[PDB]
């Protein structure tokens, strides 16, 4: 059923954590991480949504190659990280690239392996434990159903 | 004469298949080489001309350094090459940096090294290989003369 | 006291000059550099300024790992190269990260070590020798007084 | 049952086609790749092995991230890419990282996506395109059986 | 006082987990890291030493620019990571270039800035987080008094 | 006529000061350089050949892409940069890679554009230029002609 577009914000491997201004577009440098860890996935947000804190859901992508900040790609969730830091709640869907028969083997967050969503759910519990007053309390993995739920009312929530 | 704006869409040694919106302005992901390929130059289009087919003149520039997706760089004709595919055919431009003294014995295509022009062949001619219904069937080079003046129509174009 | 946006145009280590065109808001390729020179930090200008040629005032921005062109970041003065090459005067604030507490032990330019002053004044002085017309005349340091000054008067010329 | 230690003459997206010269160990700029491809996979031979020709069984590792070339990966077989080109027959035994529960999944050619067995053929079958007299006749992919048994033979000439 | 050769093993910023087999000279891919997590600075041993263990003594090297696994760099000591994991005690002496004057201000463990002291330290704590059986308990930071004492004993070790 | 191997121990871009000990084979950081300059060519020697001063001839080598230190290639020159420094005189064999018919219009030095020379001279001029004591003071371009004569004498003084 559902995809949408993510702009990618982050590419793998970085430790520059970019960030686009939702008004003026621009990119934006908001700080270099104080942890020597880098992003495990492809980051950004997809395009179109609205969350819970006037900001759009956020997502990770599942890429060959990482990608440029600003570069759009077209997308399917295929689960979703729920995750309770120091501004409580914020989740991220986990995604695949859209009509690409390359990720057709993932349909749901069975098909990731644990060794993947362990890794990815180590850096944001970890991320920022050298940055004070941040923390992290919850963090955990749901499936394609509730993912394609939370993105279907932050549609919603942007057209309202 | 004839000189031009080409955006990069696409970096020398990119298997990223980078595409630019051409309303939105923005740069999208479109999809990841099938054939462990990579651009043969730096790829884009010429900035205000309209195709056959509603799309912006196709640009090869040469450089000493790879750009990034969306960097504008004012170019100047060489030659062109023409190509047919499964869309029907296709052109594309093979420029150098305009006013930079380091290209002035580059002013045809008899200036190119023959194994460039066929390495740049070799890409266009097998980059879609493993995608299904896409294929290629003529492929071959002209002159800056002949790409002079398919930059003058589809500039006309542009203004119609 | 003052801190303000600069937006980088070029990466450290890169040797391909980009600028940004200041009315359309895109990113040019303005030439590669002829000497086997790359930036010797993060370089960009102060968004909101105006020199005295209708051109934003240039900054250097010292980071951990180096941006891509058109990012944005907050960030505070330190010091200032001054400089009189071809086209006469022209001015560079040194910056840091602003709100970054990893940075707080650089204040003014008695802060930043010899070794990086000199590295940084080594690469105006030189990069353009191989340039016909292009020369440098003057190149020196002053403090992070000159430098908040110079800002103010360019922020004052950008509102008139 | 098998597994072994490859030596990794060649990283995954490297045109640079290096070799490692097998009696003074030292590594070796060979050529630059002809046609506009990259490796596949990183790419080196078997230590310890003995083909039919006095050099040693061609090996390629799946790997999350390229190596440099001289490094050694201990790993294991999962099926074998026959290939005859103009010095004739040449295999070439498809490897995963030994140990790593990452890769159990991954147990025989069944195992590894189509999309990659095709992107690896295609790049043996056309790498050598723009080489005069270099030519390639055959290519295709076996199981882990038929790698089990040429690795087999090799260690044996190996011993003799 | 004390001077020594570091092999490195391993760039800052690399999750490949290289080793230098100590007989054969050769470089090994032991494991590619199960965390998201980078060697927060250049890492590698003290040549001609030795450890409880039968293992050369660990270092961390302070460099402007990342090495390549297996290069010599002439190294001084000004601190010492110690740490207990699962194996029992490790230690690693945290050096600077010998002979380079920009290090010059760096003459022991107070000279180092803490948030880098402390993504050291982390990075020891967490990057073995999610191995089995793999564990930390201990970790701190001592001067270079106790690194000179440490590297002496395995120097003379070495010499038995 | 004449060809030999160099063995690069600097990659053109490279800021890292590479260098072979000559007996152990070992690779070596020697310094990082000073000035923010990057090698304009591979940099390396050719193997079995010394100089005046018991060091193996230096030697550029032209190269697509650039390779890792220690890698071997087969190379033939085509001049030579004559420069007297502060250890007296060193001179620098110019080389393109052996039986590589894409470098055959490039047989003297009449054949390199000045743009590239110029870009060499100006980094071996300069790239000491921060480094107390150390200093540049003849520095210029001789044909394939001395080159040839200088390599010879190299290795009759190699095998003496």
């Amino acid at each position: 059923g559902v995809q949408f577009d993510v702009t990618i914000e982050i590419p793998k491997g970085q430790r520059n954590k970019y960030e686009v201004d939702h008004e003026t577009g621009r990119v934006r440098l908001d700080r270099y991480l104080y942890t020597p860890m880098a992003y495990p996935t492809d980051y950004g947000f997809i395009e179109d949504t609205l969350g819970d804190d006037g900001d759009p859901l956020d997502a990770l992508v599942l890429l060959p190659q990482p990608v440029f900040p600003g570069v759009l790609v077209a997308a399917r969730p295929v689960g979703m990280f729920r995750m309770v830091d120091e501004h409580g709640g914020d989740d991220k869907v986990l995604c695949v690239p859209a009509g690409d028969p390359r990720w057709d083997h993932v349909q749901d967050i069975g098909d990731v392996p644990a060794f993947e969503l362990d890794a990815i759910k180590h850096f944001f519990v970890h991320y920022k434990d050298l940055e004070p007053g941040k923390f992290v309390k919850a963090a955990d993995w749901v499936d394609r159903a509730e993912a394609e739920a939370e993105v279907q009312r932050s549609v919603e929530r942007f057209k309202a």
